[PDB]
């Protein structure tokens, strides 16, 4: 289960670089130099890195300091062959963003937020990024009166429409991906799930430029089925990117390494991504627990890729097993793929065998054989059969 | 706080008619005759009633029995002035629907499901229904392999597209509303939240015919902010109908009476619906607890309308208070309504006061005064000020 | 992974006998004759069966009908060698119990509840039961005023104290186990978790007679860590019995087959039960999904035992691996077992190396090597190493 | 609704002093000088203040700096009349505590943890503290193998037993209160709810010295009913202290101001505390949202006390209303207070009216009239009746 750059595993600078500051505790690890993360990630077999603007260029840097940070970063990429497939903006850490970026009540912060984003889009494109992610972590509210959500959605649409106008006027070959999250650090965050984000995209001026970057743990923070939500994003043609990690249920955003948390959901997710032919980055938005030294940071990053490769192998065996193929037919998964009424509304309406002569009681008695199917998947996940 | 038919309160037959059968218990109340619910609801001041097909016509009835049930129902409506503003299909109770209706793996059940729906649409329209609700309570899965969700969404789109073709070919003046629910009775239900439903509607052949019927407790079963989700449905022009009730957090679907559960969320919801001018039915999808006799059933139904009328009065006082108007300006809610960059992308890009000369530290120091605002809302909800 | 009676797997009659009636649906399966469940469970390798009174003797039966049901049941046990290690009372299904059994507000129902329990204790003992379980599924409330919880706890203590007085006066060799559940079918249930039940037991007149029967899915319905709670029950000497099944997070009580739901939690649970030497029944309180025919019912029951046997093997390999032993020492699990201050309070107070000369910064820098440990456990669970 | 020191409202230094550092953001407020919090809290009508050691004495201070901080603090108390009713230790912020204090795997950290606690107990007593709180926020684990929970409970019992030996050998008149929390900042925290803490206390060497300090939002983070859990702590004689705040359901620990979050639960809580005669501090463990300036900090602190005083008035009106007294009798709350079988086990066993001549069907038909009762409570909370 050795990872190679062909597996397209990527990592954010903020992930292995997380110092371990949490709400009740100080940092337990020293800051990594972005250049040293590039090199150690390359050694582990990573395909690329991603970044917030403020991960690479310290907030408040002059153009002269900004340029020097980009230079040393670029040389590290050239020496390693490291790709930069995705970039994003930090619109949440600085106190100025305490009520949001794009949907802050203060108009001047919103304008500032857009200028800060536009500047990092330039850098992202120059560096090779295909996807630009937006996580609106501060867009939201703790109390009901603080935020008129219709106006806030107007302001959110205004911001993304202006970003779309910017990139098309520049001729940049980049798309946007909204990363939803239901809560934390705001009591409720706008566009809280994959679904709300997908619906919002349809009201943008150029919807074709926008998709989602769903994260395993965020959907699970709402008790949702992450594979199902990924299937809906794929069905809509909107899975531009994906954040992989682990989460144990409805609580604070844990960002555990991928495979931890809900193990069966991770299996069904890999099964879907591979059998659907998803070809984008397998990105890990995770946090090595602050109990770990730097040896643990790299072991946790390596475990991310290792668990994906193991689940990939197990899912492929599950689908390739002829006992499983026969179980799928016994559950009538193949009939799910058949149009319900390709004969048309009229034909269906004049089909007495569909309602008048329908033997409802004989149909009710068929078993779906779902448990036998599910035990075969369990056996394959656990390796009790190949 | 007396309810009148002008308040547009409606109730499902299955609500006050709930006998109290729960997963671990037998019915504690006798079945109500639909005609007797119409009359007692009329006496309480209800505006109308809604129904599943199987609430009015016992499953398996002949056309002769079907017709006689509709007759006595219609006379009750004529005698009372009761409206029937919404109707829906029961595609979940009968064992034949154990793997779904529109997305059952068995093709013949899916065809049956559509014929059963189409037949009740005719009745709904003849009876005056403006909205036809679809709750896909059985569309979903307990295990990951049981359901290919991309195919299931194809089958779901096929079903609603055929319903849209039916009603437009008949010239019916009726729209559809999808009622989302995240889980129960399936482990995970398809289209689990308002957002997923809104996104799905955009891929239908005639999206203008379809909106959502959100329910207070269902969104709350995913830990979501119901007012926020209602604001997004209103923003999209898709709030066709609404289910009001109460729910205490993330657990089984309680269907408590409206006002119970999350009381502040009910206040912010009423505030939004009234200040937005929502003009559809205020429908209560609730269940009188099975501890109650028939006196408790009607007291619980009356409490639904009473709590709405009380919250309406308190929300109107909150908005009409000049101290609250001044608190709203102190929090810059009025600036949220101002376009971020109506001067355009070019102007914004050449505005040095938006990024180059932006005093980020002075902006960071502004307080949003959200707590004072929220205490004023609390005071108004509790009646510690008028 | 073949189960034998030595593995002590047991099943309730109500589990494989679940007809599939859920809150929104009718039964999808015919009722099993208790004698036929005994025989098919024996064929699968089950060690024994458990029952509610009302599973074996239909509610309202005369003594003559009661006796005949017990007779045919007993012959089935004698023919198979089937044990009856645990029994319990149904104090939740009948409408008379709609506000509770032991803590119903009506005094006459409480007296009735105790007489019904006492009668089944006699039968349980005559049949060989070592453990008598109490699940107070109706003890609780939907609304805050319905139940004075201090008085209800007085009534709960009164009931169990009287049961303890009964069994000791009869000389029965049986203990009680409280099965906690946080909610469903009541909005909130009294003694909602393992912890509350353990604390309550300490205020009974004879605490030594009472322990807990925790269920995987119930603790998980509160977002709790089930292995941790089992460790606390073992630490207190109170794990009398255990209910094994599966649950996907905070939602309705799913009662999936064991291994489904949270797979890693099931691994850590088996690891604990085996390395602690738990010798009681491995009981499955689960529900074959109502999508299944009778073939699926038995496949689901067999999967319960199969997943336990697979996790047992994987946990034993994890603990037996010398790489894991060395990882445990690297994380200082062995030092956790060392008394903190066996030298005493005085010695500790005069130890300058514990506070005055303590190098807090050097201690802060140690990594706990938890991720490497956890990846070894993952590898063992998945079978990527033996 | 003006608060006076007679109302016994207290606040932690860390509450109004919270600078607004959250997991994704930097501080938005300057640090308050402990002396300035004492004075402004006194002006608002607070009864007293509480503190962690590290709130008053910066970590790593010499005895000379430690003494000077205590001096200026004490003068502020003397000038104001401010009480210090409770104190606690910070065993979670410093990186040395990243795997726990009392249950850290490293034995030397555990010894350090006890010495740090013992030193602040001296100060607490000298300052007048009646209650010493322990929040074991770092005692726990992210992964299953990191922590043997039986050993960790041994180490937890060892620590509290040594604290009990210390305070009794010194003759201090102080008791301990464990503050439970289910998760955050560890994935799972030991003693996660009021119940687990109550059960653990019973295994300490001197249980009479230990009770609980429950927090509104922590129990609610597990979906539990906080009033019910408070009733169980009162029933056991263990409510030594209480943390009041607000929380919106199962998510990160919000620490909103009291009254926010679940408003009806706050009403039922106040109703219980007042009708039970709880006489301890009404302590607010809350966090002014980081959107606020210092005006908002004090408005949020004032709102804490204001909402308590408003709910107190409404609960007293509810109980004093003769319509509510009559509703309580209609629901048979008075019969809940009657012993079930004060006539004894023998009498109960020979009472044919309790089982043989029990009219189960007539009893099943009684309604509990819970909804009418609950609407009266709603009306009182909202002020739709006095
Ligand atoms: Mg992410
Ligand atoms: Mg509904
Ligand atoms: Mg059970
Ligand atoms: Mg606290
Ligand atoms: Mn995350
Ligand atoms: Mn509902
Ligand atoms: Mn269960
Ligand atoms: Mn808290």
């Amino acid at each position: 289960y050795q990872p190679t750059p062909e597996d397209r595993f990527t990592f954010g600078l903020w992930t292995v670089g997380w110092q371990g500051r949490d709400p009740f505790g100080d940092a337990t690890r020293r800051a990594l130099d972005p250049v040293e993360s590039v090199r150690r990630l390359a050694e582990l077999g990573a395909h690329g890195v991603t970044f917030h603007d403020d991960d690479l260029i310290p907030f408040g840097s002059s153009d002269s300091e900004r340029e020097e940070h980009v230079k040393r970063f670029r040389q590290a990429l050239d020496d390693t062959g490291m790709k930069v497939p995705m970039a994003t903006t930090n619109l949440f850490t600085h106190p100025v963003f305490k009520d949001g970026g794009f949907t802050a009540n203060d108009r001047d912060v919103r304008r500032y937020a857009l200028r800060k984003t536009i500047r990092n889009i330039d850098l992202a494109v120059e560096l090779g990024a295909e996807t630009y992610v937006a996580w609106g972590g501060r867009e939201g509210a703790e109390s009901g009166g603080a935020k008129d959500v219709r106006d806030a959605l107007d302001r959110m649409k205004e911001a993304f429409d202006l970003l779309g106008e910017y990139v098309t006027s520049q001729g940049y070959d980049i798309r946007f991906a909204i990363e939803p999250k239901p809560n934390e650090p705001r009591g409720d965050i706008l566009l809280p799930t994959v679904g709300h984000a997908l619906a919002f995209i349809e009201r943008l001026e150029r919807p074709e430029l926008y998709g989602v970057n769903p994260e395993v743990g965020h959907e699970q923070m709402a008790g949702l089925n992450f594979p199902h939500g990924i299937a809906q994003a794929l069905w809509a043609g909107k899975l531009f990117h994906i954040d992989l990690n682990g989460q144990n249920g409805i609580k604070y955003d844990q960002d555990l390494r991928f495979g931890a948390g809900d193990l069966r959901a991770a299996f069904w997710l890999v099964d879907l991504l591979e059998s659907a032919g998803y070809s984008g980055p397998r990105h890990f938005d995770f946090k090595p627990p602050r109990t770990e030294d730097f040896d643990g940071v790299w072991a946790s990053a390596a475990g991310c890729m290792r668990n994906y490769l193991i689940l990939k192998e197990r899912a492929a065996a599950f689908r390739a097993d002829p006992e499983v193929q026969e179980a799928l037919r016994a559950s009538r998964l193949d009939e799910l793929a058949r149009p319900t009424a390709a004969d048309g509304l009229q034909a269906l309406l004049d089909d007495r065998s569909a309602f008048e002569e329908f033997d409802v009681d004989a149909a009710a008695a068929r078993g779906m054989a779902f448990e036998r199917l599910d035990q075969l998947a369990m056996d394959h996940l656990l390796g009790a059969r190949g």
